[PDB]
């Protein structure tokens, strides 16, 4: 229906910044993560199933979901990552399709998770994977998490291997030198996607 580019990134890759640069070029960006939060708002069906599944530990005093805790669980327990992805996939897909129907840009960017199920995103024309070198990731993680460098390395040490996702990706944006070059790279990708969407039916 619409020429769609999947946006993925490893840890502390700079990918939300990449999304913003695409946004600022007039491209419609669909944020699957934002949709997931929406559809796990207080007393939504998925919110209820999540709390019943994981139990009271993932409910803050707020009655809001403990999203930090859930991320920790999802990252360390693959069976739970898959369970949660299976739960949310049907509702998230319906929201994505709504936004695609009203897409006003020449192509669309869909921000999706690093280890996204392809069977759930078979309609993507392209996949873009944003990565940052180890040093850059640590700096980003220490500043965001306020943690020790050795804890950041330990966090990076446990990330999923990218070999398979690097192979599959049509384009890999190495974010290795500041915001200005990042913007320049996004610009060239933008022109590439415009070109390919123009000649693709």
């Amino acid at each position: 229906m619409v020429y769609s580019v999947g946006l993925t990134g490893n840890i502390a890759s700079g990918k939300s910044t990449v999304a913003e640069f695409f946004s600022e070029l007039g491209i419609n960006v669909i944020y699957a993560d934002k949709i997931a939060k929406e559809l796990t708002s207080k007393n939504t069906p998925c919110y209820q199933d999540i709390i019943s599944h994981f139990g009271s530990s993932v409910v803050l005093n707020n009655g809001e979901l403990d999203r930090k805790r859930i991320r920790d669980i999802i990252f360390s327990n693959s069976n739970e990552r898959l369970w949660l992805e299976s739960l949310l996939h049907p509702v998230i897909r319906k929201k994505i399709e709504e936004q695609l129907i009203v897409c006003t840009s020449p192509y669309c960017l869909i921000e999706i998770p690093l280890l996204f199920n392809k069977h759930h995103y078979p309609y993507l024309q392209k996949v873009l994977l944003v990565i940052a070198p180890l040093e850059s990731q640590l700096d980003r993680i220490v500043k965001r998490d306020h943690c020790t460098k050795k804890q950041a390395l330990a966090i990076l040490a446990t990330q999923p291997n990218l070999e398979q996702r690097l192979e599959a990706a049509d384009d890999v944006l190495i974010n290795e030198s500041g915001l200005s070059e990042l913007k320049a790279k996004v610009n060239k990708l933008h022109q590439k996607y415009l070109r390919e969407a123009k000649i693709k039916q």
